[PDB]
C-alpha cells in the first residue's frame, strides 16, 4: 500500500536492544535499515540476528550517508541533546528516549532547535503514559470515582541482580542520579494525573543498601516529597536494591476511594505453594514490565510521522519533570528545602 | 458470685492439650478438676502446669470418684460411643469430640443413651461453624448476596509437618479414613449451607504422595464428589501432605456471586519480600487456624449447660455426617457410584 | 515471501484472529475472507484491507492462491472444511474442537493422515500461555513433586447468558462440557502424560433453569479417574458474577501451583466502599489474546519450517471423547468408563 | 489472688477495655468505674456487674479499695489524672498519648519517676500485635538486611469523619500528626533503634475544607531523617473509603516486609459484579482487639510480679515531640529539627 518509514537506531544496550527488536519484529508501517553502537558485538547481533543493512560507530556518518526519515535515539542522557540537534537540522523525525538530558543550557538550545523545525515530529520516551493499567487508573481518576487527589506516591526499585548492568551504565556515562533516572517517570504521572505543577522539595538519599555506589558518586535510594500548586502533596521512592524483583508502584489516594497499580509486580497469573507459604513470583526488570507499553510507544510515534501530528507528551513536559528531579537531588545535597522554579 | 461448672478432660493429645489451656486460662463459668490420658508425661504437665488437682489412667475410675458437673471427651474416636454412654449415665453433661464415632451400631446405642438424658446437655465439635469467617459467609449467603447455591468445594488438608503426629494418632486408633476424620467438617458445612442433604456419592483416594500410608490402611488423599438433594453440586478434598501449610478452604459458587474461605491459610497480616517474589507466611495447624473457634464452641458448651440449652448442632446432624462420610469412603473402596439414604 | 492465507468466519473469535493476522502475525497475508454476514465481510475488507470476500468457503479455495487456512466457522463445520481444504493441498489451522459427529471427525482424521506433508493445527491455545508454560515448566522441573490432583475451572461471565442462548437455540454447542472444558481436559493430559479412565458428571440449571427447554445445562462438574491414580475434577459454568473465570490448580506430593486463582484484568487495585477490589477480565478473549496470537504465529512458522505441531489431531479426539464422556455420565445418571 | 481494679472513661475506647477486664483478663477485678456520662455508668453496673459508679474521678480513687487504675478519660484529663492517682500509690495504666502540654506532663514523668514502686503503663498497644511483632522478629534475625525506609500509615474512614468534626470542635485532638502517627513514630523507633533528627510535614484539607474552620487537618504528610541514614514517611488521614487503613512497610537492604498492606476483615473472598473482593475492617479496635486485650493483660502481670513495662514514659514525650514537630513543619512551612 504505502511505502514505510526508513528509521535508524543509536544505541543498543539494555533498552536499545528490545527498541531495535520491536522496530523490526513488532511495528508496523517501518524499517530498520541502520543501527548505531559503540560496542562491536551489539552491531554484529544487529546485522546478523536482525538483519539490519548497516552498522556504524559514528552518529554523525550515519546520518549523513543514511537515506532514513525517523532516527531512534536510545544512546546515554548526555548525547541526547546533541544527537537530538544533529538530527533535526537533518530534517529527521526524532524519537529521543528520557531524559532530554542533563544541562540546562544543552537541553534548552535542544528545545529551541525541535520548536524551530514544526515540521518534524519530536516524541520523548514517557511510556508509562501508554501502559494499559496506567491509563485504567487515569480513566478511574477523570470520572471522577475516587473523588478529588489528595495524595500520591511512586515507587521505582530495581532489583539486587541488576547492580551489575546498572553500574557499567552510570559508569560509563553519566545518568543524572538517583531522582533523575528513577523517578522523572513518577514526576510526569503526577503532573498527568493532577494536572498540576510541584512548587517545593525534600529530598533525601541513602547508600545504606549499596556504599559502593558513593565511590562512583551515585546514591543506591532517593526519596522525595513533593508540595503541589493545588495541595496535593507526593512522595518519590527510586531505589536499585529489592530482593523480590522490579518495583514500579503508583498509589493514587483519593477523597473518595483510592487506587494502586502495581502494589506486587507480579510475573503472571501463577500461584505457587511451597515451604515458604503462598508465593507470587515477581517481575525482574523495567523491560518485562513494560514490554507492550514500549511497544505502542513507538507504534505511536510511526503513526505521528505519518499523520503529521505532534505527541501529547511535549518538549515542556520532559524539561519540567527534569528540572523537578533535579530539585530533588539539590535538596538531598545541600540539605535544605528546594523551591521549584519551572 | 455463681458456683463455677466443675469440669474433666480425657485425652489430652494434639487437640485435647489445647482444649485444656483454653478451659484452664480463657472459658469462663469453669474449673477443671481432672484430667484422663494414657501418657504419664501428658498428666504430668496437666498437673505442673495447668494446676489441675486430679489425674487418671482410668476414665471409669475418674467419673466415678470426682465430684463433675461436665466432661469433655477428646480421647480418639473408637472410644466416644462408651465414654459418652457412661458419663451420660453417671448424671453429666457431656461434650465430645467429632466424629461421634465409627461403628454404627454404637453410635445408635450413643444417640439413643443421649435422648434418654433430655436435662442433660449433650454437644458435638463442629467448631467452624462458630468460626467468624465461615458464619460471615453464612451471613452473606442468607442475605442472598450470591443468588441461590449451584456448587459447594471443600478443602482440608494437613501439612508434611504433620505426617508424624498423624501416623501415631492412626496408627494407635482407628481413625475411620480419610473422608471421616478430615471432610466430615465440610460435610457438615454443606448441610449447613445448602439445608440439603446428598444423594449419591462419588469418592476416589490416592497414596501417590506418601505410600506408606498404606502399611496402617489409610489413604493420603481422598476426593468426593456429591449429588445434593435439590440440584447442588459439591466437591470434598482431604488431604496430608501439603507443602504450604494446613489448607482449609470453602467455596460457595452462586448464580449471582461467590464467595471463598480461606482461599490461602495466611498467618498474619504480613506480606514478605525475599528471592521468591512476594510471600503470605502460611498457617500451619488447624489448632491455629481455629484457636478462637474452640474457645467460643467450648465457651458456647458452658453456657449452654449454666442456662440449660441444647446446642443448635443435633446429634442427628452427627450422625447423617458420619453416614455421608463413610459413604464417601465405600464409594472409593468398591470403586462404585454409592447412593446416600439418611 | 509471505504465505499467503484465507480465513473462514468473522464471528467473536474470528475478528480477534483476522486482526492478529493483520496487525501482528510475521510471514503471513490475510488475502481473502470468507463469512456468512455482509457486515463482516465489508469490515474485513475496510478495515482490514482484505482484498477478496467470500460467501461460500469452497469457491475461495477453488479461486484464491492461497498456501494457508484458518476455519473459525461453527465447530459442525469444521471436519468438512477441514476435509476440502486438505484435499486441495492446503495447510489448515482449525479451531478447536474438531468437531461433534465422531464419524466426521474420523473422516477428519483420515484425510489429515494422508497428507503429511501438509500441516494440521488445532487451537488448543492455553499450551501456548505463558502463566501455563510457566506451570508446566515447574511441575517438568519436580517443583511440586508428583501431581495428586488437578482442578480446572471455565465459567463465563452473567452478562454472556443472553448471547448464549440464542445460539444454542440454532445451533448444536456441543454441551457444557465439550464447550467449557475441552480446554481443561487437554491441559490435564498434558500436564500428567496420563488419560481418564472413569468419569463422574453432574449438570445443572438452577443458574439458569430457561436452559432445560433448549436440552442445555449452565452448569457442569465432572470428577475423573486418570490411569495413573491422579484426580481430576472440571467445572464448565455460564453465570459467574465477576467475570470470566479460567482457573487451573495442579496440586502436588511437595507443592502445589495454581493458575489464574483470580481473574485479573491488569495490574489496578481499587480501593472503595466495598473494600480492597481486583477488577476482572470478561471474555476468553482479552484473558488469552496473546496466547491466540503466539499459536497463529507458531503455525505460520511450522507451515513455512515445514514441521507438524506438538499437538495432534489424536489429542483433539480424545479431548472430545472424555468430554462427551462427562456429558453422557450427566445424562445416564451412571458412572462412565473411558477408552 | 485478683487485683482490685478501677476504670476512668467508658466511651469509644473504654467500653473495648472494660469489657476485656471483665470478660478475657486474668488476675484482675474490675470494682469501680468512672464516666460523665449516667448511660455509660449504668452499663458498666448491668452489662459487666461492676459495684460501684462514679462521676467524680477523685470520689472514686478517695473511697475504693484499688491497686490498679485504667486511664481511658479525655486525653486533656491525662497528666492530673496520673498525679492524682500515683499520689494515691496507685498503679497505672494510662492511654495515649501522655498529654498534649509539655509543661503538663513534664511534671507527669516527675510524679511517675517519684513512685518507682508503682508500675506505670502507656497505650502504645501495636507493640503486642501478632503481625507487628512478627515482623520485628523477621527485623531482628537479620532477614531483611539493614533498615533503608519505613512507611507508616494511619488513615480513618469517612464514617468516622461525623464523630470527629463534633469531638475537635469542642476539644483539642493534638492535630492529625499526633493523632494519627503516634503509634507508628513509636514503631520506627522500636524497629529502627534511632531518632529523627529532621522532619518535613504537609497537610491538606482538600477532602474535608471544613475541618479548617476548626483549626485541623485533614491529611498530614511527614518525611523524616533519621540519626543513622534511615528514611521515613507517615501519614495520618480521615477520608478512606474502604476503611481503616493501618499499614507499616519496612524496607530493607534484602527485602521488605508490609503489614497491613490491605486491612482485611477476615478471610473471605467476594466475587461480585464489581470483581474480586476483600472486606476491610472499619475501626482500629476491631482491627487491634487482640492488642488491647494483651497489653491489659501485660499491665496486670506487670503489677502482679512488680516490674515495669518495656515501654517507658521517655518513649510516649519522644514520641509526641516528634509528631509535634511534624505538625509544627506544615504549620510553618519550614523544615524542623529534632533533638
Ligand atoms: N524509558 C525507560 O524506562 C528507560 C529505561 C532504560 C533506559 N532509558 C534511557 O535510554 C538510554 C539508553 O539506556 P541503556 O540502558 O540502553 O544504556 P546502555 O548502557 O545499556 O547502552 C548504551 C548504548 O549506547 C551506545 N552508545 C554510547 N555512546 C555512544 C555514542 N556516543 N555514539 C553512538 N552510540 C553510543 C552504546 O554502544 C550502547 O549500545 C538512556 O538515556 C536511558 O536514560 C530509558
Ligand atoms: N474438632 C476438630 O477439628 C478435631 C481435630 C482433631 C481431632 N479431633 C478429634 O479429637 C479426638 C482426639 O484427637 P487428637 O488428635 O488429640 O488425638 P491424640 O492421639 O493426639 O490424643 C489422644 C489422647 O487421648 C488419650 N487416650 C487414648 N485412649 C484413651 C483411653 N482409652 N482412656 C483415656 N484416655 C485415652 C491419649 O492418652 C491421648 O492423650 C479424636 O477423636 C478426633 O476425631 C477433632
Ligand atoms: N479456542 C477457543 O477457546 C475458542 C473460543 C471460542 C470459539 N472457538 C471456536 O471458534 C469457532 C467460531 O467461534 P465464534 O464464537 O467466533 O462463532 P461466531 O458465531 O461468533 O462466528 C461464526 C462465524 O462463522 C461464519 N460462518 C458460519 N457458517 C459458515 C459457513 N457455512 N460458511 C462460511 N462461514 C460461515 C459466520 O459468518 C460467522 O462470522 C467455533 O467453532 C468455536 O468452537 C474457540
Ligand atoms: N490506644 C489507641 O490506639 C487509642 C485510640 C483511641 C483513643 N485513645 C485514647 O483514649 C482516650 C479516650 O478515648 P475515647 O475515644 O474512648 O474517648 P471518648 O470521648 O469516646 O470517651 C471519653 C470517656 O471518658 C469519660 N470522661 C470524660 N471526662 C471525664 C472526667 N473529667 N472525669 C471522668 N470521666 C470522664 C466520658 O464519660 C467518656 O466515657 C483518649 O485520651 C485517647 O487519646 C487511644
Ligand atoms: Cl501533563
Amino acid at each position: 500500500t504505502r511505502k514505510p518509514l526508513r528509521a535508524a537506531i543509536i544505541g543498543l544496550g539494555r533498552l536499545g536492544e528490545r527498541h531495535a527488536r520491536h522496530l523490526v519484529n513488532k511495528i508496523q508501517g517501518v524499517k530498520l535499515v541502520a543501527a548505531c553502537a559503540l560496542d562491536s558485538n551489539q552491531l554484529e547481533w544487529a546485522k546478523n540476528e536482525l538483519g539490519v543493512e548497516t552498522t556504524y560507530t559514528n552518529y554523525k556518518d550515519m546520518i549523513d550517508t543514511e537515506n532514513i526519515d525517523a532516527i531512534f535515539i536510545v544512546a546515554p542522557t548526555p548525547f541526547h541533546p546533541e544527537m537530538t540537534i544533529y538530527a533535526m537540522n537533518a530534517g529527521l523525525n526524532v524519537f529521543c528516549e528520557k531524559p532530554l538530558g542533563l544541562d540546562f543550557n544543552e537541553v534548552d538550545e535542544m528545545a529551541k532547535v525541535i520548536k524551530s523545525h514544526p515540521n518534524q515530529i519530536f516524541q520523548s520516551g514517557f511510556m508509562r503514559r501508554y501502559d494499559d493499567s496506567y491509563r485504567y487508573a487515569k480513566k478511574i481518576v477523570d470520572n471522577g470515582d475516587i473523588g478529588k487527589i489528595i495524595y500520591m506516591r511512586g515507587y521505582g526499585i530495581d532489583p539486587i541482580s541488576g547492580m551489575e548492568s546498572f553500574t557499567k551504565f552510570a559508569t560509563e556515562a553519566d545518568s543524572g542520579g538517583i531522582f533523575v533516572d528513577m523517578n522523572i517517570h513518577d514526576i510526569d504521572l503526577i503532573r498527568w494525573f493532577t494536572g498540576q505543577d510541584p512548587v517545593q522539595a525534600y529530598g533525601l538519599t541513602s547508600n545504606i543498601a549499596a556504599p559502593q555506589l558513593a565511590d562512583i558518586g551515585e546514591f543506591e535510594t532517593g526519596v522525595a516529597q513533593l508540595k503541589m500548586s493545588d495541595g496535593v502533596i507526593a512522595t518519590l521512592i527510586g531505589g536499585r536494591h529489592a530482593a523480590h524483583g522490579n518495583q514500579v508502584e503508583l498509589e493514587v489516594m483519593g477523597s473518595n476511594g483510592w487506587v494502586r497499580i502495581g502494589e506486587h509486580p507480579d510475573l503472571n497469573r501463577v500461584t505457587v505453594f511451597n515451604d515458604q507459604g503462598v508465593v507470587r513470583p515477581s517481575l525482574q526488570s523495567f523491560g518485562e514490565r513494560f514490554d507492550t507499553a514500549f511497544t505502542d510507544e513507538v507504534q505511536d510515534f510511526v503513526n505521528n510521522v505519518i499523520v503529521g501530528k505532534q505527541p501529547e507528551v511535549t518538549v515542556d513536559d520532559g524539561i519540567k519533570a527534569l528540572k523537578i528531579a533535579k530539585a530533588c537531588q539539590q535538596s538531598a545535597n545541600i540539605g535544605k528545602l528546594v523551591d521549584i522554579q519551572l
